[PDB]
């Protein structure tokens, strides 16, 4: 349960993972996974095996700055190109790996924006995306633009004001721990499984 | 420099003040004046004399709740009727008193909304209004609706994101202390003075 994971970056083209998880933390959060990232990762690891999944937090140019929430897409252009780059590194290192993503708060705005901007064929490989305290939930009508609703799972609590057009942080915004341990990883595992196999 | 002032409420119809100051604090702030109210009051007191001015913070149904910032006018309907009532109590107790008002943050949204809704003749008596970290600055284009620009003084710092369409609290939002000690009371004193006198 560590808050910094660089499995894709330190990933080996010759020992490719079969699932790659790219996750963006919320503003001011520790490491590159914050509070929720590790819970999803550990759960993904038991389902795919520790070598079945590369876990990658969005670090680098993503500084998870509080003021950046106030920008038009809910994060910086720099953060967006940092996460777009990670998706592309995944596509390049491991062209057969299934992709999954998520983010919390500014991270959810960051995930939504990067996926909106991604080449449609890399984006085709993202089996599922989870979003918590999605700061653009109202503005995007619960969707990630350019990305199918059935690949999208948004955890937006009742009384989480960021999910209803605000940037006020109320108590439900802080309560996503059990979603990150449970229904979120379950959704990701179940999207990946339904796209792999001989069928 | 006390954070609760009820001079209008505990005001005496038989010993009317000549200036009445009604002030709304920011979210979660102490008393009914918060951090900025006392600085403006003390300054108003030296200029009008301690009996020249009734100082009134907006308490009662105004709970200065953080989540209320997320409502359409930037505060609750209850808060708005609480402050509208105070203006009316002023008009009734002391029909010859000059009126002045202000607010910080949610208090500035509250002041703007109450003044928008006030009877135009009570509103006519508000010589000046000061607003700090005005959460509707962008949405109202630096104005209080229904109220003249030349009666309005908005202290909105560079990099205060609430003044530019957000509810993120950056450091400049916290830096209004010297405005509340200086240029704000000066503006209020100078609006009142220019409307009183035999001329
Ligand atoms: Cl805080």
């Amino acid at each position: 349960g560590r808050t910094t994971r660089d499995d894709l970056i330190n990933g080996n083209s010759a020992s490719c993972a079969d699932v790659i998880f790219i996750y963006a933390r919320g503003s001011t959060e520790t490491g590159n996974l914050g509070t929720l990232g590790p819970s999803i990762a550990s759960n993904l690891e038991s389902a795919f095996g520790k070598d079945g999944v590369w876990i990658q937090g969005v670090g680098g140019a993503y500084r998870a700055t509080l003021g950046d929430n106030a920008l038009p897409r809910g994060t910086s252009s720099a953060a967006i190109r940092e996460m777009l780059g990670l998706f592309q590194q995944a596509n390049t290192k491991c062209p057969d790996a299934t992709l999954i993503a998520g983010g919390y708060s500014q991270g959810a705005a960051l995930a939504a924006a990067s996926i909106e901007d991604l080449d449609s064929a890399i984006r085709d490989k993202i089996a599922g995306t989870v979003l918590f305290g999605y700061t653009k939930n109202l503005q995007n009508r619960g969707r990630i633009p350019n990305y199918p609703a059935d690949r999208t799972k948004v955890f937006c609590k009742t009384g989480d004001l960021v999910c209803t057009g605000s940037l006020i942080v109320a108590a439900p915004h802080l309560a996503y721990g059990p979603d990150a341990r449970g229904p979120a990883p379950e959704f990701l595992i179940e999207k990946v499984r339904a796209v792999r196999g001989s069928a």
